[PDB]
């Protein structure tokens, strides 16, 4: 292959886990996680500071299951996935992509740090 | 802070890079970097990953040594930036940024 694609994050849930089971069985939960940064502008010496908003998507059920039972809103996780852009198209027949941090069936880490 | 937003890609760039010089002066890159996975059930599937560099010492690597074929290694940060489309609608874009002085990129050929 000669290829990585790795992602990772610490940061806070934004909301409560969202745990849903597909019609095959499977569970995925779904979170949202905030990373952010503060700095000076380089030029006007004001101080700077941006949050960044992370769409996780959990297929390994292990990993589920911990989020299941012990993550909420305002928890801090250390999370590694990999980048996976979905393309898809809307009611109008238009392209529409969405980004999202994928942890696969028997891949991805999850550590609670609370 | 308590937070970390790191992506580490190697991968091969799609097509020649893209330097631009923005209205303030400074210079800007954009590559489009390949990395790819195998599975069976034989399947491949490439993600692409568009690739913004404002760190002006790695625009200078890009501009002096990467093409298209070519092998990197990089560290960034994901960012995703709203636009509005043609017909006013809010729209989305996930892209690996390295901001002015930070981030890496190693060439690998």
């Amino acid at each position: 292959a000669g290829s990585l694609n790795k992602v990772i994050l610490i940061g806070n849930l934004g909301a409560d886990p969202e745990i849903r089971r597909l019609n095959s069985g499977d569970q995925v939960a779904n979170l949202r996680i905030a990373t952010s940064e503060s700095w000076r502008d380089r030029n006007t010496n004001e101080r700077k500071e941006r949050t960044e908003w992370h769409n996780i998507v959990i297929f390994n059920e292990n990993l589920v299951k911990v989020v299941e039972q012990y993550l909420k809103k305002g928890s801090k996780i250390y999370i590694e996935g990999q980048l996976q852009t979905r393309k898809w198209q809307d009611q109008n027949g238009n392209d529409r992509y969405t980004t999202e941090i994928v942890l696969q069936k028997y891949r991805g880490e999850l550590q609670m740090l609370d």
